[PDB]
């Protein structure tokens, strides 16, 4: 019920003052909140990948935190912002056209509302800022102490948009999965195949890549980079709980190219 | 009172230079609330920090101490000065032009330079007055001391002015320039503001002068969502003045434009 | 009491995964100061995060935890180990050589193993004990936990030090080597500290680099000499430094580390 903290992602980059003018306005109506970035450097107007970014934002971050998130195309349109309570207690605000939606599967929506009170927004309104002038003040209101019921008109769950999320399946002789995103820092590819399709298998796999070309690996099963040696290639359980590809302390994408929605699998 | 430090730099936040000044503050403030406006500011480019400091006044609420450097005269003649201006904020800087858009937008009421020993980090580096003096000083005014303890009064006259250019009428139409490039986006922000363009009131043509014109027939628009993905519009930005985007899209990776071009808007 | 936690790491700020660190850490100790140092460390190279955390035990003061991971060895043997060095600072991150410069500022004066599983995040998973075991413990270091109670004390010369090359007198002159780049703005950072260049002004010197002779004017700081204009000066760190004033050093002459530099008289 208190919430203090405001984890803060946009598309907006840290390059320039626009992501700070948002926390300006955040301390101005909350100046005892902390404020921490999660990251202003999604692609600009991809709202999936601003998804997959907070898809563990709920499970890292603790009760008393207001979710502030915008990538926001639809600004100044008839595409409404949001605020929800999930199951874990915390406060998420966005605009509805699928942001929160992976997000909102690790911890389910219990209220929500729509953001129509003028009095949650900074005055007067710029079409092109909703990020700022909606998103922003009012995951600041949320944290200064106004309830929730009071950002408008209460909507039920199956309003806000979702985005479409792929599951892997069994297949002839394996598990069909596909690369879900770039662990780009080191270029790990981190894919949707969990845990338990894999338990079946576990040993050395065969992994097939489709991309611009294809590509078969037998690559070892590990727990870790450091299993093999220092530029071999690896298959491991991510922190997520997904099968991932690796090369032990260099880049996997640069050796062996692949982009999100690119076929990966996997058999004895 | 003023415990929210806002900090702009040229240093860049890819090494630990940013994060030692903040170091510093933290030792002479501790409990105040550090936040980055930007360290990306081009190196030596003191125009782009006054630029990206413009409308942090506006946005921050009045217990901040704005403090930045861009600051190639480190360890010469050039003073660092602290200022408090009508909202009340206090600003802290090389006194090299750096804050003169802030000051535009809430001129200064109280000017200071910073020459008292007390209020640097002793012994002052001559190659990083950044930290020693204007990062040291800004924190020593969000513990609580009086801005006249950091060192003389001078008149407001003395701090150093950057030019600017206004738009103006001209045959038919309002001839400004370009003054930054949105550039996560490639969005392009003029100097024209709402109050000249009244002549709406009806596509407008858009003359873009450099090594060759561009001339474009575009709708004016409220925000992005309006045209189609990829087309081009007109629209007043954040600060009330005339931009030109492309919706999803990046309007300067099509039609390369720079700061300092001449842009016309006219009835078509 | 330590209530400001400061965060280096190599996994980049272009996404969550430093932020998720954070979240961990301000659930564990909700009252905490968070500030980066960076996350721009290059992927596995510990010898950079060492030398970025050189000058954060002098910059910060004595209640900060110094929290700091590049840990390629994540998931093995290679443990985390938390210190109390002589400021009075607490130091948390893999015993590989990253504490290595830091400590070379502040000494060690007590080091732990940590082992305990109640200052780590349950369960830890194997490739990022960045998160689970060094945020985590630094996190409940912040909330008062005592460094005793992360695990088992060790001996000072149990943590890993990268070897750091110290410049010398040669035969009419110091030889040195270039340490790091100051990147921002193309300036080169040398080995070779104010006292060997005392010695040697009567105030121009002789720069032989490695793989160059210029005579260069030793001034104290960039506008000294005209704007494009090369210069020797000491740096914010009290090392030989080569700059042009307002423009780019490595972009008009490229060195890297490990390239040698050698003053000497003109
Ligand atoms: N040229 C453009 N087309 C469409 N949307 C745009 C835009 N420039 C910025 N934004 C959008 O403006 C939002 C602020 Cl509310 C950001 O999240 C960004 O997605
Ligand atoms: N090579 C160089 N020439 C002139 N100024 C320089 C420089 N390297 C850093 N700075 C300047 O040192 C300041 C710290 Cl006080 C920064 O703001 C930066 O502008
Ligand atoms: N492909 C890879 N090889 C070796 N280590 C890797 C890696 N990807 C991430 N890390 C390592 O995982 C750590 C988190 Cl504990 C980071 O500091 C990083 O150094």
């Amino acid at each position: 019920m208190q919430h203090n903290l405001i984890a803060f992602l946009s598309d907006v980059g840290s390059a320039d003052e626009a992501h700070a003018l948002c926390k300006g306005v955040m301390y101005g109506v909350a100046p005892a909140a902390t404020i921490v970035d999660i990251t202003h450097d999604v692609a600009p107007f991809d709202v999936r990948e601003g998804a997959l970014f907070l898809a563990d934002v709920p499970h890292s971050f603790p009760a008393h935190t207001v979710i502030c998130a915008y990538v926001y195309p639809e600004t100044g349109t008839a595409t409404h912002t949001i605020a929800v309570r999930n199951e874990k207690g915390q406060l998420l605000v966005g605009p509805n056209n699928g942001l929160l939606s992976f997000a909102l599967d690790a911890s389910p929506a219990v209220e929500c509302h729509e953001v129509l009170s003028p009095d949650v927004m900074n005055q007067p309104v710029t079409p092109t800022w909703y990020g700022k002038d909606i998103v922003a003040a009012c995951a600041a209101h949320l944290a200064a102490g106004t309830d929730l019921a009071a950002v408008g008109p209460r909507i039920d769950p199956k309003q806000i948009v979702r985005l479409p999320y792929a599951s892997a399946s069994e297949v002839e002789g394996g598990i069909r999965g596909e690369v879900v995103r770039i662990d780009r820092a080191f270029g790990n590819v981190w894919t949707n195949i969990p845990t338990h399709l894999i338990g079946s298998m576990l040993e050395r796999l065969e992994v097939k890549i489709e991309a611009l070309s294809d590509t078969v690996l037998e690559l070892p099963f590990c727990k870790t980079f450091g299993e093999v040696d220092e530029g071999q290639p690896l298959l491991y359980l991510n922190s997520r709980g997904r099968l991932a590809l690796g090369l032990n302390q260099s880049n996997f994408i640069e050796k062996w190219p692949v982009v999100p929605g690119d076929s990966i699998t996997v058999s004895p």
